[PDB]
RNA sequence: AGUAAACUGAGAGUAGAGUGCUUAGUUGAACAGGGCCCUGAAGCGCGUACACACCGCCCGUCACCCUCCUCAAGUAUACUUCAAAGG
């Protein structure tokens, strides 16, 4: 790093910074009083104090990204937001007045409770045991079930079984698709889940 | 981490010649959290028939061979004893 170890990441929110004062605990007062004399890093180019800035799908934008060719990846995700926003006004606009009370037209709720439901609750690490690998049922940390997520639908959209279907198109059906919990992604999920509880004897081959 | 990845120039050398080499720049990520289970390191121990130093050393049969010895049906040769006796 050309970071010296002194220097501090920048924390870019601008309600922190308006806090008043009196509200503060004598240890926050203590951080703000420190940062003052802490060296702090060039904020990255990615993240900025828009309102409209949402920290998800840029890490979705990225995953997506090939060759640093972020234009394009930037692209794709905002003709798939896009896409999804058109096809449930389609939908609100031909269902009544009933279902439409249920129908969802924010993409980005769509898109933030699709992943949710793609996230899967335990994993499988493969254990040596007597020159035999066993696939042990362990329990994710946080950051890497959403992790999982993500790449598990970025995988499907990806897959060759999709002939000459661009990527808004694909990524928009499987997020509608995960969002009412169908679909293959889904799917996966439940494998994972079905292959640990089949392997719940193994569970104390895991020393931690 | 301006890293990987992708993309674009220049240079060395030739008369000419590389999909090679050297080098400048552009866009620009993901994971970094657990573990000692597998490999390896350090500290402190233990063991050791290794010292060419475990790619070490080393045991037995089988095969092949030289010397010596033992057992052994017979057969052959030499050697010891008889009188230190009795009628
Ligand atoms: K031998
Ligand atoms: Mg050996």
């Amino acid at each position: 790093s050309r970071y010296s170890p002194e220097f501090k990441d920048p924390l870019i929110d601008k309600e922190y910074y308006r806090k008043p004062v009196e509200e503060l605990t004598e240890e926050e007062k203590y951080v703000r009083e420190l940062k003052k004399t802490q060296l702090i890093k060039a904020a990255p180019a990615g993240k900025t104090s828009s309102v409209f800035e949402d920290p998800v799908i840029s890490k979705f934008t990225n995953m997506m990204m090939i060759g640093g060719n972020k234009v394009l990846a930037r692209s794709l995700m905002i003709q798939t937001l896009e896409a999804v926003k058109r096809k449930q006004f389609e939908k609100y606009h031909a269902a009544s007045a009933e279902e439409q009370a249920t129908i969802e037209r924010n993409p980005y709720t769509i898109f933030h409770q699709a992943l949710k439901n793609c996230e899967p609750m335990i994993g499988l690490v493969p254990i040596l045991k007597g020159g035999r690998f066993y696939q042990v049922p362990v329990p994710l940390p946080d950051r890497r079930r959403r992790f999982l997520a993500m790449k598990w639908m970025i995988t499907e959209c990806r897959d060759k079984k999709h002939q000459r279907t661009l990527m808004p198109e694909k990524l928009s059906h499987k997020l509608l698709e995960a969002f009412h919990n169908q679909g293959p992604v889904i799917k996966r999920k439940h494998d994972l889940h079905k292959m640990a509880e089949a392997n719940r004897a193994l569970a104390h081959y895991r020393w931690w």
